[PDB]
């Protein structure tokens, strides 16, 4: 690796938001000097994406290279942004096109170390065997889905999954299903996606959504699989 | 082109209570030889929503199956979907997507709106948001290129608007490239915040599709609106 790339001072914010301070480390392990560009960005719920940089005036700058690093950057997460899971991403693009990323999570207005949930309905969706990539010639990745209703009454849920990938692909992974889950019951399945040989190389976000139809609240779970 | 894809929607405007959209899908094999492909219909919406057109009464157990079209022959199917009241008001894109056996991707897209006017600017309660690819540059070379965007935030309200604004490029390999840092503006009644802002796609950046994504927030109401535009790096 020509580059090795993050830690956050805290990983839990309340719904009123707060400040996250991040320590960025970029090491040049290789024999030669390396030129790269780097930045810090955030991905959140409800399609939020934002740069860690905030400015008091007009942003006039462009992405400058460095050459080889230890810097600290902090950002505010305002109350208005959605409650849920955020990913902070230090990203480095080396002159030769190799991309390096270091990611860490924080949560806003939900418990770290508890499952995602819709008011007692708990959502446990996982890459079953931790398969983070498949070959260009194709591969299959199964995902476990457990929707456990911890409420006193029955929960009316809707559930689907897509693979959001290269070339603007949005591949159906699970069609939209609707379930009435009794108090104390669980909806469980294993669902896989076959990445056909024909599908483009690159990064796919397996994106599960669960909706409580009565409250209208929606929660996402995103998992990444790379097709080489 | 080994495939030509066509899509049309029976209507392009829904109320906030939602409704049903019926879509006509056309896939034509123009080429000399028989072609094998897979295809599907998906929707992208506000607030990070993505969903498949298909809904099932039980447990979805099926996988994406291939179809085949002989020389000159075509496929015509009609598919519909419900857009429930709970999904966000704003702009939606319906996408018919075809992946041919050889890896070539073909797409036909159409827009509909929910709870907003078709043919009006995105807005936050009288604050209008007009963000555009300035010269209609939809792609840049692998060796690099620069694309400028115009930003016009016109405050049509009686009072001043307190806005926050930023832009990223969401691209291949999970890149989220800063394009405009987070700025805050106080725009007086009747004024416009205008700027031109560009992104340099350096040679080093990966080939593929970049969504230039602008977000505008009314800091007082806490309402947020996006505008997305696509640039392909070859
Ligand atoms: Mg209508």
């Amino acid at each position: 690796p020509v580059i090795e790339a993050l830690s956050l001072n805290q990983n839990q914010l309340a719904s009123n938001g707060g400040y996250i301070s991040s320590q960025l480390g970029i090491r040049n392990e290789s024999c030669e000097t390396v030129k790269f560009k780097y930045w810090l960005s955030i991905k959140g719920p409800e399609g939020i994406y934002f740069p860690a940089k905030a400015v008091v005036g007009v942003d006039t700058a462009q992405q400058e290279s460095d050459a080889l690093l230890n810097v600290t950057r902090g950002f505010w997460v305002p109350e208005y942004m959605a409650d849920g899971k955020y990913t902070v991403s230090l990203q480095v693009v080396a002159e030769n096109g190799k991309v390096f990323k270091a990611n860490q999570e924080f949560v806003k207005g939900v418990d770290l170390n508890s499952l995602p949930e819709l008011n007692g309905l708990t959502i446990d969706i996982k890459n079953q065997f931790g398969i983070n990539s498949v070959e260009s010639t194709g591969g299959f990745v199964p995902f476990t889905v457990d929707l456990n209703n911890g409420r006193e009454g029955e929960a009316n849920v809707e559930f689907w999954m897509t693979a959001v990938g290269p070339d603007g692909l949005i591949i159906p992974v699970n069609a939209r299903e609707k379930w009435v889950i009794a108090s104390g019951d669980t909806y469980s399945k294993v669902r896989g996606i076959n990445f056909d040989k024909s599908y483009p190389a690159g990064e796919y976000t397996i994106n599960a959504q669960v909706v409580d139809i009565v409250s209208g609240e929606r929660v996402e779970q995103s998992m990444t699989v790379v097709k080489k």
